[PDB]
C-alpha cells in the first residue's frame, strides 16, 4: 500500500488541500478573536478546529510513512511536526500558553507554500554569518550588566538590581528608547557620571550594528 | 478635428498651462489654510477653485479623446483621473473625508511633470522584488496579533484587547517607539514574562527590515 | 607690492598662523561659555577678540587682492568672508542672534584645513543627486501637512491647527519621535481613523528614506 | 629554562587551561551578582577570586619573559596586561570604580579566544577610515554645543546651561530620543524660533552618519 498512499501524499490535490485548511483555519483564528463571534458561531469554530487538527494529525502521520527517516531529517516537517503536537495537548492541563502557541499552526502557510520557504530560508542563510559578531555582542551585554548590576542595582531596582533586570534594560538602551530621558537623566541625578557608562555602551553596540548590517549587504552581493 | 484637438493636447502651451495651474491651485490650496485668508480673499479663492477643476475636467476629456483606450491604460492618466474625479464630488453630502481629498490633485504635479514620474517609477519598481517578505511579515504580525489579544486583551484593552488593537501596537513596537517604557515595563507588572514575547518579535521583525534594506541596496547594484 | 603680499599670503606661515588662531580662539569660545571663567579672564578675552577678527579683516582682505574674481566665486572664502562679517557687526544693534552666529567662524577650520575640504566635499557632492527625491518629499510634506491641518487643527491645535505647525508635527512623525504614544493615540481619542492618515504616511515616508539611502551607497560604488 | 618555560606558555594546556578559568571566572562573576548566593557561597566565590587573579599573574608574567620587548607592542597582550592590572589594585582604596572594572578581564575571552580576535580586528580597521568625519562632526557639535549653551542655557539650566550639558542634550537629539516631545517643543514655549537652529542640526547629523555608514559598506565592497 505503500506506493498507493505515497500517491496520495505526493499528489498535488493533497498540498492544495492542506494549504486550502490553513488559510481556512487561519481566517477562523482571526475569529475567535471577537467576544461576539463567539457568542454566535461559537462551537461552529470549536469543532472546526478538532477537525482541523485531526486532518492534520493524519497528513503528518502519512507524511512520515512516504519518508520514514527522511521526514525526521528535514526541518520544514519537523516543524510541522512540533506545531501540530502542540495543537494536540489537551486544551485543559498545565498552562494556557500552549492554548496560545497553537496559532502557531498558521506558520504552516510557510512550509506548504514554496516561494515562502525561499524567503524564509534565505533569510536564515544569512544567520550563520553572524555568529561570531553575535557571539561578541553577547558576551559585551553580558558584562556590561554585570557591571551595570554592581554600579546601578542598589538606587535603581526596576532598571538594574537584577542580572536580567539589567540585560533588559541595557536592550532597551540599545534600541535607544527613552534611554536619555527615561534612564540616563534620571540615574545621572544620582550617579553624574552615568554618561560615561552609557554613551561608550551606545557607541559600541550602534557600531557593531552598523557593521552586521554592512555584512550582510556585502556578503550577499 | 481629432488631429486639431490631437494638436492642442499635444502642445507644449498645453503641458505648460496645466503645470501652471497645478502649481497656481496648489500655492492657493495653502492659502485656502489661513482663517484670516479666508475671511479677506475667501471667494475668490473659492471661485478659481470652480475654475481649475473645471479647466481639469475639460483637460482629462480632450486626453481620453486624444487615447481613448490608451487613457484608461495609462498609470498615470488613471491617477489624474480618479484624483479629478473626487475634485468633483460635491463639495456637501457624504463626509468632508472627499472634501479633503481634493487636495490630492496638487499630487497631478508628479504626473504632469517628467523627471517626477522617473522618481516615483523608479521608487516603485522596487516594490514588486518585496512582496515576498511584505507577505512573510504580514503573516507574522498576524500571528501574533493573535497571540497577543488572547494573552494581554483582557488587562490591557487599550493596546491588545481586540486583533486591530493588537496590530496597531505590535506597529508600534515594530518602528520603536516607547515599547520598552510605554508597552513591555507596564505589561510586565502583571506578565513578568511578558519579555519572551516582545523580544523575540523584535528580534525578527528588526532582522527581516535589516534584510529588505540590503536587498532594496543589493538589487540595485 | 603685489607679488609681494601675494608670498606673504601664498606662504606657509600666513596659513599655518591662521589654523592656529582658530584653534586659539576656538578654544576661547568654550571657555567664554563658563559664568566663573568670564569672571576673572573677562576682559582677557573679550580683547583677545576683537584682536583675532581684525586679523581676520586683514587676511580676508590680503586674499581678496591675491585673488582678485576669483576669490568671490570660491565657495570657500566666500563662507569665509560671509562668517567674518557677520562677526564684524556690532556687538550691540539688532538681536544677539549674530552675537551667537560669530561662533560659526569655527568652521574656519574646515576651510583653512585639507582633508576636512575633502570630507565636507565628498559629503556636498553627493546632495545634488538626492534633488529630485527630496523635491518628491517635501512635494508629499506639503500635501500632507496641507491635509492634516484641516482635518485635525481643529481640535489639536498644538500639532495641527497651522500649516507650519503640521509641517513640524508630520517631521517628528518621521523621525518616528513619540508619533504613537505622543501623537496619534492621543489623537484617535477623536479620530478613531487617523491611523489610516499616519502609518501609510510613515510606510511611503520610510521607503523613500530607505530607498535615498540606497542610492548614495550603489551611486557611490 | 627559557625554552623550558617557552615550551610551557606555547602550549596548548596553557591556552585551553587560561580559556578555561576566563569562563569558569565568567560564570562566578554573574553568581556574584546574586544577594542570595553570596549568602551561601559567598566565600568560596571571594576566594576562587584571589586564586584566579594570581594565577593570572603568574601567566602575564611567563608570557612577558617568553616575549619580552614584543609583549609590550601586543596590543592584546597589553589589554591582557592593564585588565588584570586592574584587577590587582587593592579591593578597598580610593573608589570601588575599579573594583567594578575587574569584571573587564572577561574581555581577555576575546584575547585569548581566535575568531574573536578576527572580528574585533576586523570591527576596529574600520575605525581609522571614519576619522576624517567623526573629526568632522565632533567639530560640528563643539559649535553647536557652544551656541545652544549661550541660546538657551539660561532658561534651560538642566539641558543647556553648560558646554557639557549641551553636549550630552544634542547627542539625545542626535539619536533622536525624545527630541521633539521632550526637548523642542518645550523649548519653543519660550523660543518660537529653536526649531531653526534644531531641525538644520537633525539633517546635517543624520545626513553625515547615512554617509559614514554608506562608506563602510561601499569600502568593504
Amino acid at each position: 500500500m505503500y506506493l498507493r498512499i505515497t500517491n496520495i501524499v505526493e499528489s498535488s490535490f493533497f498540498t492544495k488541500f492542506i494549504i486550502y485548511l490553513i488559510v481556512l483555519n487561519g481566517i477562523t483564528m482571526g475569529l475567535e478573536t471577537s467576544k461576539t463571534f463567539m457568542q454566535s458561531f461559537g462551537v461552529y469554530t470549536t469543532l472546526f478546529n478538532q477537525i482541523v487538527i485531526t486532518i492534520f494529525t493524519i497528513e503528518i502521520i502519512l507524511r512520515i510513512y512516504v519518508h520514514r527517516i527522511s521526514f525526521f531529517k528535514d526541518p520544514w516537517s519537523l516543524f510541522d511536526f512540533f506545531v501540530v503536537a502542540i495543537s494536540l495537548v489537551p486544551t485543559s492541563s498545565g498552562f494556557e500558553i500552549l492554548r496560545v502557541l497553537r496559532v502557531l499552526r498558521l506558520f504552516r502557510l510557510v512550509t506548504a507554500v514554496p516561494q515562502m520557504r525561499k524567503i524564509v530560508s534565505a533569510l536564515i542563510s544569512v544567520i550563520p554569518g553572524m555568529l561570531s559578531v553575535i557571539a561578541l555582542m553577547t558576551l559585551f551585554f553580558y558584562i556590561f550588566a554585570i557591571m551595570a548590576t554592581q554600579l546601578f542595582g542598589e538606587r535603581f531596582p526596576e532598571w538594574f538590581g537584577t542580572l536580567g533586570e539589567s540585560f533588559y534594560t541595557l536592550f532597551q538602551v540599545m534600541t535607544l528608547e527613552s534611554w536619555s530621558m527615561g534612564i540616563v537623566r534620571p540615574l545621572m541625578e544620582v550617579y553624574p557620571y552615568a554618561w560615561v557608562f552609557f554613551i561608550p555602551f551606545i557607541f559600541v553596540v550602534t557600531f557593531v550594528m552598523i557593521n552586521l548590517v554592512v555584512a550582510i549587504c556585502v556578503d550577499a552581493m
